[PDB]
């Protein structure tokens, strides 16, 4: 997979989705260098905006591809390709919000392709989602575990708020690969995600996200 999975590597993301039940879509690109674990994407709303709620509950949805892991850890989702993986992931917030994610990735003429699918349900209508009180994830950490063929993770996450308060989730994911390759035992995944610009209604947004694998729990 050298030479599948290039230093440089495109992705196009397609999203659809509703939340509390507004319809909406996005599409997006973007681009990274898979094994420095780097990589920033342009997404543009195209169906249902200005939406009327966070864009910080989307954001983790837009790349496993691009995680940097020591060559003692192996990278199951690099080794998928071309083929690719799924994913399927259910936040649970705080406040009784949800947000149910599935997604496909393959490899096509060179670029990552991804399909987003996304159902956010029970919101309160004054919570800070609905609201729009949320200013961006604070850095996290996301435990990996082999479990039934396929890589799992958990992680425990924090969105900062307007007010200085923090608003916060659990997120369980799932990641199979399209066919039988190597998963690796327990680790960590060290994610910053960042929105790097946006315009006024957020119908235009760009992000940079940052994830490296590690054995250590440290800080």
């Amino acid at each position: 997979n050298m030479a599948i999975i290039k230093e440089f590597m495109r992705f196009k993301v397609h999203m659809e989705g509703s939340v509390n039940g507004h319809e909406f879509e996005i599409e997006g690109e973007g681009e990274g260098r898979p094994y420095e674990g780097t990589q920033t994407a342009k997404l543009k709303v195209t169906k249902g905006g200005p939406l009327p709620f966070a864009w910080d509950i989307l954001s983790p949805q837009f790349s496993k591809a691009y995680v940097k892991h020591p060559a003692d850890i192996p990278d199951y989702l690099k080794l998928s390709f071309p083929e690719g993986f799924k994913w399927e992931r259910v936040m649970n917030f705080e406040d009784g919000g949800v947000v149910t994610v599935t997604q496909d990735s393959s490899l096509q003429d060179g670029e990552f392709i991804y399909k987003v699918k996304l159902r956010g349900t029970n919101f309160p209508s004054d919570g800070p989602v609905m609201q729009k009180k949320t200013m961006g994830w604070v850095a996290s950490s996301e435990r990996m575990y082999p479990e039934d063929g396929a890589l799992k993770g958990e992680s425990k996450q924090r969105l900062k708020l307007k007010d200085g308060g923090h608003y916060d989730a659990e997120f369980w994911t799932t990641y199979k690969a399209k066919k039988p390759v190597q998963l690796p035992g327990a680790y960590n995944v060290n994610i910053k995600l960042d929105i790097t610009s946006h315009n006024e209604d957020y119908t235009i947004v760009e992000q940079y996200e940052r994830a490296e694998g590690r054995h250590s729990t440290g800080g």
